[PDB]
């Protein structure tokens, strides 16, 4: 669930009147996690690169209020929580699915949520296997078949879409590092450069930090 | 060209095709780098330049995927049996381009007689279509080789049912000992996933890995 | 300021801006890496700061281009004579932006007096626009310095007949010996090709790798 936002005390109403009605825009910035580290601490463990990432992304997301934001009734919430929605292939159809599962703080919990419901619907080859995606939700995807250095969705229609989208790519060494390209993109009536760039270097300070 | 009507009743995709048509109409773009080591290498003993070898390869590439030949033709779903490239030229006395296209063929021998006449006829005109109409059984494809990018989006105001891709390659330069060029590829989600963006990326690199002959 | 009505009937472009104007609406942004190695050593022996030095080089580069100033008034394409700088300054006690101008001068010690007097005068103003309305005249500079990016894009609802170009840079970083600035730059197709673009881009290159003084 959810609190209504005071909008009317905000540092930025000015410029979530203007970004959500004078200049309606978002934007997408794509940047390199280093998971140099973040690899040692999963060759160490028995977890997976990808719930990791997404238990990471999930759990830096729920940090910060301004990327739990949406609409309802005309008025500015932010959701207490939100869980990821996640995608997955399919090799033997070439098709990809859509899944959530709910957030936990603890990674041991989380793992535990996302591994059951891989089991249930890893094979479902509908779009949404669960139904209707939970409101309170971030999207995550991922292309491992390659790496990019930028990545935009163009949306016709984002009217008060407020839900941060994150992709990523192939990781790859590049000299000493190895680098995971991530797709951030927001909407500039919730989120300005410095929330992005906030959200970036928290995601990368968890990538560097013992797992638990 | 020729086309053949789409069964997407039995389409894998027949949801997620209704889903980003109408639903949530979209696409997206993404910039690769290209590794062009052995191309450029294989490239210093061709008859053939570099610009035309790129574009008969991207052209293979798509022409190899029916999700990359696909259109709305009276409002249903088509593939292209095959795709022609339409390439933009330089005119450097103006600094303008212009758009060209000639029919693709799988043998690199006749794409090029193909691509040398339609460059002998209409590359000092400086009309932006000196042929006319783009082909419907097109993809497009530029060059902007002035400067190096690790980004490039088009920010296209209307998008509607347009499925062909569009590809855009930057300056390329060297990274450690691969010589790289940025590719930017954008496609419609109705027709193609990140799967199928990825998979011709690598079927490019592939390519560009390949025999000339 | 002053402006001229521009020859569209006898421009080189002529096709294209109709073409991208209305026939098929669209722009594109960039994001390239700036080397600010020389830059940088340059400002080690400066009172100048990094942000307005950037903010003056990068005017400085639309200021040499008629189509990086291009604009619809009175529904006919102008050319400024010359555009003042917008750019972002960030509020560290609310984490807020406002956007100031101040205007152009060729002479790096006028534009510094010009940048430090309305830093002066609205350095503490939380309005998003302290001074009024934005100058008709103006190009859009925006520094994201908190961290490092290879792609930005906006993507704007509506973008009709908004020629100014958006700038856009974020953290340098050290690659090996070169410093490299990530720049993004946004145009509409209208009024720059991916040539107009790139010379912008490579002059501003120049300008960072040439005496300030
Ligand atoms: C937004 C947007 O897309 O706008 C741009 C619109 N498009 C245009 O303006 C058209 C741009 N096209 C061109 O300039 C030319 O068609 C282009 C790419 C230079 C090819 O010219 P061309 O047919 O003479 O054939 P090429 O031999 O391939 O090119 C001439 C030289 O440029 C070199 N070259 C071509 N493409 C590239 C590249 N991407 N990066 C670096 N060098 C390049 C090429 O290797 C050759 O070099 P050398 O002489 O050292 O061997
Ligand atoms: C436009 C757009 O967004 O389209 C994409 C649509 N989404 C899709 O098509 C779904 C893509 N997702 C997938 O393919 C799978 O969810 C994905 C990412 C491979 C994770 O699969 P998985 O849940 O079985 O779990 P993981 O162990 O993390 O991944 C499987 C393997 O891939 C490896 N891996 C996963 N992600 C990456 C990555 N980003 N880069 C490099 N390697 C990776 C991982 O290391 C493991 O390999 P090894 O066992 O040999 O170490
Ligand atoms: O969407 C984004 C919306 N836009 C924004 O929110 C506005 C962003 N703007 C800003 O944060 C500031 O106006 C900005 C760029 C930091 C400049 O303000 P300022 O000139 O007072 O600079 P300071 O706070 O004094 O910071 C100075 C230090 O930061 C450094 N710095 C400035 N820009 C950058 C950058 N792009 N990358 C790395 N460091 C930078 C600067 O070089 C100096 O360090 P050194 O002394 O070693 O050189
Ligand atoms: O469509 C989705 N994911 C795709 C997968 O390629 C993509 O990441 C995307 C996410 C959000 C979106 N949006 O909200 O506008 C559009 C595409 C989710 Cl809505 Cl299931
Ligand atoms: O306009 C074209 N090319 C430009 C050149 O900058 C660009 O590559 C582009 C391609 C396709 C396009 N579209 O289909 O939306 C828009 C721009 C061709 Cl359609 Cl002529
Ligand atoms: O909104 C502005 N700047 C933002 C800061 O994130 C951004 O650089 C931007 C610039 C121009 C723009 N436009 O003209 O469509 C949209 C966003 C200025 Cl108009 Cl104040
Ligand atoms: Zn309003
Ligand atoms: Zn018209």
């Amino acid at each position: 669930n959810y609190t209504k936002f005071d909008v009317k005390n905000w540092v930025r109403r000015e410029h979530f009147e203007f970004y959500r009605h004078r200049l309606p825009c978002g934007f997408s910035l794509t940047s390199k996690i280093d998971i140099t580290t973040l690899k040692k601490s999963l060759d160490d463990s028995a977890y997976k690169f990808y719930p990791v990432m997404i238990y990471l992304i999930a759990q830096a997301v729920n940090q910060f209020d301004e990327l739990r934001m949406a609409i309802k009734d005309d008025e500015l919430i932010v959701w207490d929580s939100v869980d990821p929605q996640f995608t997955v292939f399919h090799q033997e159809t070439e098709t990809f699915s859509a899944l959530s599962c709910p957030y936990s703080s603890d990674i041991d919990q989380f793992m535990v949520n996302y591994l059951s419901v891989m089991e249930r619907y890893k094979s479902d080859t509908k779009l949404f296997p669960q139904g209707v995606t939970p409101e309170n939700h971030l999207n995550i995807s991922a292309l491992p078949w390659v790496n990019f250095d930028s990545f935009n969705l163009n949306v016709a229609n984002f009217t008060d879409y407020f839900a941060p989208i994150i992709t990523m790519a192939k990781y790859q060494q590049e000299g000493d590092r190895l680098l995971l390209p991530l797709s951030v993109q927001v909407h500039h009536a919730v989120c300005d450069g410095f929330h992005v760039a906030r959200f970036i270097n928290r995601l990368q300070e968890l990538c560097n930090s013992k797992l638990k």
